[PDB]
């Protein structure tokens, strides 16, 4: 069969990590997503993952909307799907980070959702906890989503063109998990890298990241 999200997949008995087929909320169109079932309680739908620098994240508004990459590795699932889902019910957002020294951390938001494309997939976050900072690394009141061909930030600049990747930039902001991938011998001092200010700072480019969602009622 097919499911609404990875939470439905796990609750239905499929408790192993892997690619599953989700279905869009009011229709039959389907989409593949990676499900993390063996960490943090499982039932997690991965919406973004970086782990090796294999995928180019300097994509268009359209690409960020429908999603790109491969679910078996690094990818972005799709803004449209995530918007539809997160406006179905209350979802939590978990952001897991890994540095090049073997350390890890995460930020958890009690409520997360994206507005329709009409409001530029503006992000909405509430209730931060976790080990990756006391202050949210994602600007807060959420900003519109910005891309190479979509300047929707609050900067007298083009944050996406200056830092690379699509993100909810402000006057850029303390984060960008979709920035340039830098390996261990060159991840220090890089402002266009993969950053989460309140854990490793603005110059430290991370080894791996994952953004995943799961309903609050899980």
């Amino acid at each position: 069969i097919s499911f609404r999200d990875c939470a439905e997949v796990f609750k239905s008995g499929h408790t192993t990590n892997g690619i599953y087929t989700l279905t869009f909320p009011n229709s039959t169109e389907e989409i593949k997503a990676y499900c993390d079932m063996e960490a943090g309680g499982g039932g997690w739908t991965i919406i973004q993952r970086r782990e090796d620098g294999s995928v180019d994240f300097q994509r268009t508004w359209k690409e960020y909307k429908v999603g790109f990459g491969n679910p078996s590795g690094e990818y972005w699932l799709g803004n449209e799907f995530v918007s539809q889902l997160t406006n179905q019910q209350r979802y939590v957002l978990k952001i897991h980070l890994k540095d090049w020294e073997g350390n890890e951390a995460y930020s958890l938001y009690e409520h997360f959702y994206l507005s329709s494309e009409e409001l530029n997939y503006r992000i909405h976050l509430k209730g931060l906890t976790g080990t990756a900072g006391k202050i949210s690394s994602i600007s807060q009141p959420g900003n519109d989503f910005s891309t190479k061909d979509g300047d929707n930030d609050k900067c007298i600049c083009k944050c996406s063109q200056m830092l690379t990747g699509g993100w909810w930039f402000d006057a850029c902001g303390p984060s960008n998990l979709n920035g340039m991938y830098y390996t261990a011998g060159q991840n220090t001092n890089k402002f266009n890298g993969i950053k989460w200010y309140y854990w490793k700072g603005s110059g430290y480019s991370l080894k791996a990241t994952t953004m995943m969602i799961r309903p609050a009622d899980f």
